[PDB]
């Protein structure tokens, strides 16, 4: 006979919890098709987005220093569509990393540091797309450097 649910409390958010960690099944770089399949899961989790962005930093420290790359991207990918489909002022992964951004990318830039390089490289298509205040990526752009460039 017939078979189906509803879903359940905070369905969209659970999905994105899976794409999320889900890059462990990927290894760097990440299927650009995969990227999307997280965004989907975010985007749509917007209403919960509370449980998303914060995931979106957690996974980060836990996942493993090669992982630091893809990470950055989740959150980039996120932002851009949020911000577009809601918009900019209504976007709530912007604002919102924003908060703890230096910690999130604290995580990131703990990379060996041969990976900066893909980190450092979302912050300059930030600050052109508008994503983030040049007040915060700023100082986004020098803590992948760690005061200043290696010189030797």
């Amino acid at each position: 006979g017939s078979s189906g649910s509803s879903g359940d409390n905070m369905e969209a958010v659970k999905t994105f919890n899976s794409e999320l960690y889900s890059l462990n099944d990927y290894k760097p770089p990440i299927s650009k098709a995969k990227m999307t399949q997280i965004t989907k899961a975010a985007i749509k989790a917007i209403k919960f987005y509370k449980h998303v962005v914060q995931s979106v930093e957690k996974f980060i420290q836990k996942c493993k220093p090669e992982y630091k790359v893809p990470g950055l991207y989740v959150i980039d990918s996120i932002v851009r569509q949020s911000r577009h489909q809601f918009g900019q002022e209504k976007d709530v992964f912007a604002p919102r990393f924003s908060n703890n951004i230096i910690s999130t990318f604290q995580n990131l830039y703990r990379c060996p540091g041969d990976d900066k390089s893909k980190i450092v490289r979302v912050l300059n298509l930030w600050q052109k797309n508008n994503v983030f205040k040049s007040e915060i990526i700023q100082p986004l752009l020098d803590m992948a450097a760690g005061s200043g460039p290696s010189s030797g």
